[PDB]
């Protein structure tokens, strides 16, 4: 009864930086060869859907935003192969197309069709499958999941259980997996050591998940904001510092509290300052530091290289390091295993339609995840 | 005959920054508690010890520099246990105390017993064993290896093979064993791999050498003197690039011969600038990089967070990640066992009262080590 034919539905379109999402009808394209239409079912309110409002994160205007969801296929193009109608999926922000040089690559995950490096918005032919008044809406990361109905490329889409909490396993499209896939699969933190974590938003609590599952003996949790220490400590978080509550460079007292430098450390704001620092305060000559935060546009960091001479090692990751299409559904087949927990991510769940309310919330420091079912 | 008292002896004194060494008699104290003075045989010319005259390594003056050394064991002091009188040692500028958290970690070399990162210029114990011309004279890393004798703590020597050339072994006293290292131990360069390496010196060389033994498949030396491609060539190198012989970024024209950048990457010069580059130019979901060369002192670099975010790993290394004390006699026996070759890298060989135009070979690009002769 869609199949095929232009479907009129609800989405969140963004006309320009700075201003609240629209709630207005679009027209969604029906899906082209090796392309799928997703009907939205719950998606959740990333930090870095929030970047492409403020202007952090440049990627064309106007744009239905959001990539942190689960859907139910509505319709396949042609010669798509991994998804059928009515199977459960998850939008993939970076895809695989498996035939690639990162994609054979047996660690690497950061596919080369990603619209991240240099902005595209569109679909992998260029165009756009949306259209509100008549204008054309672009995409983002090939994703676009601010929306009842959406169209990805079969690469940056995954099938995921038929009996999945769609509510709660959305999160493994984006804030847990990177947490997650950072402490374990990118930093590789072992048994015993001592962790940073700067940051304990979404991302963040779910780095401290990461690092208690890999065995962390010690994980400090650092954030300006100390309402955020309880959730903490509650994922995994043994000691929670405020920078604005010492009187030195915050990298100087996590030397201190660590004996001369963390084990691992995590910088999961997105702030060049953070970035150095979370550096710094690893071990000088076996530390590991990564960098998960979205740095501002175009806009580079000072540091001294004599930080790594000592034998630091610095590395950053997209999506916890995870191939997309092959980890996100051993992911959500992991946490129907009782292996890890996304309810401590989720404080609050909305109705679409208040989707400017469950980002102001975000912005005022209250939430973590913020939920949205269709 | 000589145990237990002061020694005359000639030394290289470096009384001012970008001065010539002189040639002067210095009074060596005999060898204290857990201390050992030995007589130098060898010892290379390495660009630390130029970073020192040049101002480049900030250390205290006026110095007796030098690291790269073979030498005889004059004597031994109360508690020493692992070297007798007259072993054929090798001073290590990266000393290995063996219990701190450092040298007791699997993986961490740089010792905080070490004196690079506030370098006070003495032994263990805050003296001078040096006096020249009624004054104390400043050590060198712990070794001060520019000096007919020197005396340095038990922590800062390993004993090497009794048969060993020591004309040759001294260059695993830093040059060789940093930079074969820093591709086999830190980078861990694989089976089949792209390398590119910034910087043809004698570490440069070392690098090709350990990349070349890790099975490397291309290896591409960068370098703005073309007369250091024969010997890279000889080596191992696969290609040599001039940065100046092209007029896009060098990272951009590694990029295109790597067909979209190189698996490993070294930074073997010591420049700000290369260092970015040597960074840029490795694989963005999966390049590791790996700086070597020792940057200006307390200066500082500009890089894009966004190149590491993609998945890029970026790491420093002492002395290749070599645990000194424990690695040192092992790869005096692998060279022993012909497992690789030091011949290539000593061009020169000069007495050591020729160190002064020893130098200016190095300086002249003319050379890659000249070994001064006691
Ligand atoms: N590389 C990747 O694959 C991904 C990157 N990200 C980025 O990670 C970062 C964190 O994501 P979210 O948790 O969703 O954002 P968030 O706003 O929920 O959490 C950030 C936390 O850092 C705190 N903070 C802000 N400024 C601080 C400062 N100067 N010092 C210490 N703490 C400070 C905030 O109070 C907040 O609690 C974002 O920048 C996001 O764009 C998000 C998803 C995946
Ligand atoms: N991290 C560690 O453990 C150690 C660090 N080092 C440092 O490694 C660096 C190299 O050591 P050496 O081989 O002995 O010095 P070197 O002078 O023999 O080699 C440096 C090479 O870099 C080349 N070069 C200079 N500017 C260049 C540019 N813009 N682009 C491309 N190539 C350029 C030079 O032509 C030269 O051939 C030095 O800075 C040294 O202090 C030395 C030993 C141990
Ligand atoms: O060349 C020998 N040692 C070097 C190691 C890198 C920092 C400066 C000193
Ligand atoms: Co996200
Ligand atoms: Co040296
Ligand atoms: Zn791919
Ligand atoms: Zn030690």
């Amino acid at each position: 009864s869609t199949a095929g034919k232009v479907i009129k539905c609800k989405a969140a379109v963004l006309w320009e930086e700075k201003k609240p999402f629209s709630i207005e009808e679009v027209e969604v394209a029906p899906p082209k060869a090796h392309e799928v239409r997703i009907k939205m079912v719950a998606t959740g309110i990333c930090r870095t859907d929030d970047h492409v409002v403020s202007g952090t994160l440049v990627t064309p205007l106007p744009v239905i935003a959001g990539h942190e969801a689960a859907g139910i296929v509505e319709s396949i193009g042609e010669g798509v192969t991994t998804v059928r109608p009515g199977d459960k999926v998850i939008p993939l922000f970076t895809p695989q197309c498996g035939k690639c040089r990162v994609c054979k690559h047996p660690e690497g995950n950061f596919c080369l069709k990603n619209d991240l490096s240099m902005p595209r918005g569109t679909m992998q032919d260029g165009t756009s499958r949306f259209t509100c008044r008549g204008k054309p809406i672009h995409h983002f990361l090939g994703t676009s999941t601010f929306s009842q109905y959406t169209v990805v490329d079969e690469i940056s889409v995954a099938k995921i259980d038929a009996a999945s909490p769609l509510e709660k396993v959305c999160l493994i499209g984006c804030g847990f997996s990177t947490g997650y896939g950072s402490a374990v699969k990118v930093a590789k933190v072992t048994q015993g050591s001592t962790c940073a974590v700067f940051g304990l938003g979404g991302v963040g609590l779910s780095v401290i998940m990461g690092c208690k599952a890999a065995g962390a003996a010690r994980i400090i949790g650092v954030d300006i904001n100390k309402d955020k220490f309880a959730k903490a400590k509650e994922v995994g978080a043994t000691e929670c510092v405020n920078p604005q509550d010492y009187k030195k460079p915050i990298q100087e007292v996590l030397t201190e509290m660590s004996n001369g430098g963390v084990d691992f450390s995590f910088e999961v704001i997105g702030r060049l300052d953070t970035m150095v620092t979370a550096l710094s305060c690893c071990q000088e000559a076996y530390g590991v530091s990564v960098i998960v935060g979205v740095p501002p546009d175009s806009q580079n960091l000072s540091m001294n290289p004599m930080l790594l001479l000592s034998g630091r090692t610095w590395k950053g990751a997209i999506f916890g390091g995870f191939k997309s299409k092959d980890s996100v559904p051993k992911l959500v087949a992991d946490f129907m295993a009782k292996k890890f927990a996304l309810d401590p991510l989720i404080t609050h769940v909305l109705p679409f339609e208040k989707i400017n309310e469950g980002f102001d919330l975000l912005r005022s420091g209250e939430s973590i995840r913020t939920i949205l079912t269709f």
